[PDB]
């Protein structure tokens, strides 16, 4: 390897933890996923440098189904698919609880709780170190210093979250699930578990009940049209909140961008 081995992540979530958990060691690029990652398809190209590369690692098949279809061993290709998120235990996604097509049952959106981005961490530096065993010694001290951090900063919020009046808040689509369990919060996205999915008239009816019960005072909306119009129906502000579902394209690392979006959430919710 001239400067390592070739990675290619999915998203900006699983760039991030591969960068950092493999630091200075190796070449990690990601395929362009800026238009959704629910609604990805991707493209021949893309298809072929994954098939091109030395490992690829995705989060899991409930976000990311096409990584399932990937064959590499009837392609001649000797690339190591990885899932970030194996053996990660997901929760029911919200409003199909007690429901019993299965995989819309579960609940992707786990990289926001700042401990469930860690056991992430975790499962890519022992996977990446089953396949390059020589650095492992670094891709474990790098998950362990991860870890702290993001444990640093979930023991650092708590306080402010445990004495916030309001505890529910209104997302553009239902993203916060993990991170509103987390701190014991309540949630409600206005498109769910998809940002095309968006609601039925009686759901937008019961929507406004809900902003209006809970007395929630502002949507946080992403950088969808049906959230711009709420705003006219219940009188709320529009404040910005991303689900780090791109890249934020700044100097910022993975955890600092989570921690600024909960410091958003934490100052609103008072
Ligand atoms: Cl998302
Ligand atoms: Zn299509
Ligand atoms: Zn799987
Ligand atoms: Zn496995
Ligand atoms: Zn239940
Ligand atoms: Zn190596
Ligand atoms: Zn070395
Ligand atoms: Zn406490
Ligand atoms: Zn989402
Ligand atoms: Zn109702
Ligand atoms: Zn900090």
């Amino acid at each position: 390897p001239g400067k390592g081995m070739k990675i290619v992540t999915s998203f900006y979530p699983i760039y991030a933890m591969v960068k950092e958990v493999s630091g200075d060691l190796n070449d990690v690029r990601m395929i362009q996923s800026s238009s959704g990652i629910h609604s990805f398809e991707p493209s021949a190209n893309d298809i072929a440098a994954i098939y091109d590369a030395d490992v690829f690692v995705y989060h899991s098949h409930t976000l990311e189904s096409w990584a399932g279809s990937l064959d590499p061993n009837l392609k001649k290709s000797k690339v190591k698919v990885l899932e970030a998120s194996e053996g990660m235990t997901l929760e029911r996604v919200p409003g199909l609880e007690d429901v019993e097509d299965e995989k819309t049952l579960y609940d992707p959106h786990t990289w926001l709780d700042p401990e469930k981005a860690g056991e992430e961490a975790q499962i890519i530096a022992d996977k990446l170190s089953e396949v390059d065993s020589e650095h492992k010694e670094t891709y474990q001290k790098n998950a362990q210093a991860f870890i702290k951090k993001a444990q640093e900063l979930t023991k650092k919020f708590q306080p402010k979250f445990e004495k916030a009046t309001q505890k529910t808040f209104v997302t553009q689509h239902t993203a916060f699930s993990y991170l509103a369990k987390r701190f014991g919060l309540n949630q409600l996205g206005i498109a769910g578990i998809s940002p095309e999915q968006e609601p039925s008239p009686r759901q937008l009816t019961e929507i406004q009940e809900f902003v209006k019960t809970y007395k929630v005072k502002t949507i946080f909306t992403e950088s969808s049209k049906v959230a711009e119009t709420l705003v006219k129906s219940t009188g709320v502000g529009l404040k910005t909140l991303n689900p780090l579902q791109s890249d934020p394209q700044n100097d910022k690392t993975y955890l600092e961008n989570l921690e600024e979006n909960m410091s958003i959430l934490a100052e609103e919710l008072k």
